[PDB]
């Protein structure tokens, strides 16, 4: 079975008389009833609850200073508000992007999580040797990072047990990065994904994000997708406990050229890579900002009928 899901917020175009019925009627894409954003096929929760984050530190900033009970209470209300049907049977996507639960992977723009972790240990234990400080910072961050992510996922699964739940973008790969220029995932990240059974055995579906970059060759764009889909399939077949579905998150815009629609050549080669590798389908995502006016709705509909729809159909 191969299932393609509509996760583009075309509900914003309904006020203009554009209901996007062709998604399911012509292109065979699974679509929520009445083209609702959240429905029986799929529902994404954007930054649900009150995950500790650095924005100002929200709920502690780093997970080891966070209030878990506060987060879980808010998360419960957000889930119930957005997914009122207890019997929701679709793909439930938790979109939590503040930090990675692996200390080492909080690089570049996520570096402040590493720094704050160490600062807190140093302040509390000024006379601990540096190795002890570093070790403690990593340990505490990973311990509470795991607690927040695993407890939230457990709560979602308990409250909505008929759905298949997962976190957006995990597992990570970091291919075509400086440090890792080839299309293969970073080796240390592969090892860290292998030891993250607490997350992957609990998830029902793996959702690697495979958004293309414009500043890459055509072959490199396929490689970006391929490396990420292979990482998710390895982990999906890994898992001791179960057989996970793999549904890559796919965007019709370039991640580094956000106003530019994917070319037909790119749609064809990358959607072919996803299917050829044996994924269980894919999820087409869109940003609200790209279809929040009638003219944006009509331009997106033109792209859907000109290129995206046809490519997805076959």
């Amino acid at each position: 079975e191969f299932n393609v899901y509509w996760n583009v917020p075309t509900f914003m175009c309904h006020k203009y008389g554009l209901r996007f019925e062709e998604v399911s009627e012509k292109y065979g894409i699974l679509q929520n009833w009445m083209d609702k954003f959240r429905g029986e096929e799929i529902a994404i929760l954007y930054d649900p609850g009150m995950f500790p984050a650095l924005l100002v530190a929200r709920n502690g900033g780093v997970p080891q200073l966070g209030n878990l009970t506060k987060h879980l209470q808010v998360f419960r209300d957000h889930l119930i508000n957005q997914i009122p049907d207890k019997s929701f049977p679709g793909v439930g996507v938790i979109d939590f992007e503040s930090w990675r639960p692996i200390f080492r992977q909080n690089w570049a723009s996520l570096q402040p999580y590493k720094k704050l972790s160490v600062e807190v240990v140093r302040r509390e234990h000024p006379f601990w040797d540096d190795q002890r400080v570093e070790q403690e910072a990593k340990r505490r961050f990973e311990k509470y990072g795991q607690l927040f992510m695993e407890e939230t996922l457990k709560a979602a699964k308990r409250m909505r047990p008929a759905a298949n739940w997962g976190y957006y973008a995990y597992p990570y790969c970091y291919n075509l990065t400086p440090n890792q220029p080839s299309a293969q995932c970073e080796a240390t990240t592969m090892q860290e994904n292998d030891k993250m059974s607490w997350l992957f055995e609990s998830e029902d579906v793996l959702l690697p994000s495979v958004y293309l970059r414009w500043n890459l060759t055509s072959g490199e764009r396929v490689g970006l997708v391929g490396g990420r889909v292979k990482e998710a399939l390895r982990i999906a077949r890994q898992m001791t406990t179960s057989r996970k579905k793999v549904l890559p998150y796919y965007w019709y815009k370039y991640q580094d050229r956000r106003d530019t629609d994917l070319s037909r050549a790119d749609l064809e080669a990358t959607l072919r890579k996803i299917t050829d590798l044996g994924a269980d389908g894919f999820i087409i995502w869109g940003s609200s900002d790209d279809i929040n006016t009638k003219a944006k709705c009509l331009q997106f509909r033109e792209y859907l009928n000109n290129e995206l729809g046809p490519a997805v159909k076959r």
